[PDB]
């Protein structure tokens, strides 16, 4: 048990050190909503200006997820190729999961570049259905009321997936995965939160949306 | 006249050396249309996989545009800051103009990753309005039947624009711009193609769409 409970600890600690934006900081800024003047400024930008801003933010978020993977006990031991495949396959899946921390379901806003704004903040993109899916996915995830410890373990499971294609040493990913799934269960039962397992999004929904 | 005509030559030669994809190779591949199986494969990908694909292709195209600017006589002489502002302001405008070369208006398809596909190739993006704009813009530009020499001069004009905000040494951009506009006119007149000037897209349309 001290084995599993130490895995839960190092996973959470690794998440703490790589969460990029602390939860308490995002909640303290909730009342800081973008004004209409500021929304129009975003809407007046060009399609390339908004596409490039979001690409930058996502690329920077992936780096933090790379560090999260680096500090998962056992991930560094996996072969180089398996490290690339797992990251390229699930890094952005973890970023989108992390994005729900920046989402406020009370008013349906998201933290972005200093303040909270709705979907209309991203109109210049021309990706209203994509953005709608991101808001909708975050809204459905917010209804789980994830703790930071639950996001730490859940995101680690999203990353360490033995089924990804291209994995050469599957069985050594299977081991690192089962330990994480069991750690997930131990922490959930010790906090009376096992009822959210049947509510998590399917492995497939994380992507196509 | 040998002064203007040599500017037309070095601009076209610079375009030739930086066109990335040669026109003859794009035309030779027009009959190579994506099959339905291959279209579904693109439509089954994840939102992040397609966004990541397109982002990579666009970034790589910008690099070629950077080289096109480097070889425009006088551009290197401009100050460092003015080089950054001009490129950041018009590099993607030149990429989108160049994209019409990969567009076939006979069947409304575009070359992408080895074959020609319609707008339904990008459905997984969730950016139907944006993509619709790239197709519509390319279709309107295809009706001009640009020669490669005309794209060389026109794109150089799109890049060298004295009106861009942030330009410190405007008058030295004005000089390099006037020479290019006059070169544009000389080549169009000597080829009886001056009638396309009244048909070019406005300076603003190149962006927001
Ligand atoms: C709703 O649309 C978005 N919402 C976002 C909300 C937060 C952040 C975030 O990166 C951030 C960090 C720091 C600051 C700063 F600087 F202000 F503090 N601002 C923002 C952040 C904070 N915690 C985690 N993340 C990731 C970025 C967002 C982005 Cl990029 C978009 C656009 C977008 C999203 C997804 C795809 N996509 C394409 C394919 C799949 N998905 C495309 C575009
Ligand atoms: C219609 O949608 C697209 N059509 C494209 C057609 C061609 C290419 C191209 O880069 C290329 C090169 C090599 C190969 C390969 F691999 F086959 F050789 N394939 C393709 C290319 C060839 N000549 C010039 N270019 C640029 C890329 C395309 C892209 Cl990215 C899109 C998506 C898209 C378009 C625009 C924005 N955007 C965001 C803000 C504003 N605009 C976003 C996404």
């Amino acid at each position: 048990l001290t084995e599993i409970e130490h895995l839960v600890q190092s996973v959470c600690k690794s998440y703490r050190e790589t969460c990029q934006l602390r939860l308490e900081d995002l909640l303290r800024q909730r009342s800081n909503i973008f004004s209409r003047e500021e929304v129009t400024g975003y809407q007046r930008k060009s399609m390339w200006e908004m596409w490039e801003r979001c690409a930058h933010h996502l690329t920077e978020a992936i780096q933090y997820v790379v560090e999260f993977a680096k500090r998962l006990s056992g991930f560094m031991e996996l072969c180089q190729n398996d490290q690339i495949v797992l990251l390229k396959a699930g890094a952005m899946e973890v970023v989108l999961v992390r994005m729900c921390r920046a989402y406020n379901a009370d008013n349906r806003t998201v933290f972005f570049e200093g303040k909270y704004g709705g979907m209309e903040l991203f109109r210049a993109l021309g990706c209203s259905e994509l953005i709608s899916s991101i808001f909708d996915f975050s809204h459905s995830l917010s209804a789980l009321h994830f703790s930071e410890d639950e996001i730490a373990l859940y995101t680690a499971l999203v990353l360490i997936n033995a089924h990804r294609p291209g994995l050469q040493e599957k069985r050594k990913v299977e081991q690192l995965q089962y330990n994480l799934e069991l750690a997930f269960h131990h922490h959930l039962h010790k906090t009376h939160r096992q009822s959210i397992l049947a509510k998590l999004p399917p492995k497939g929904k994380l992507r196509s949306l």
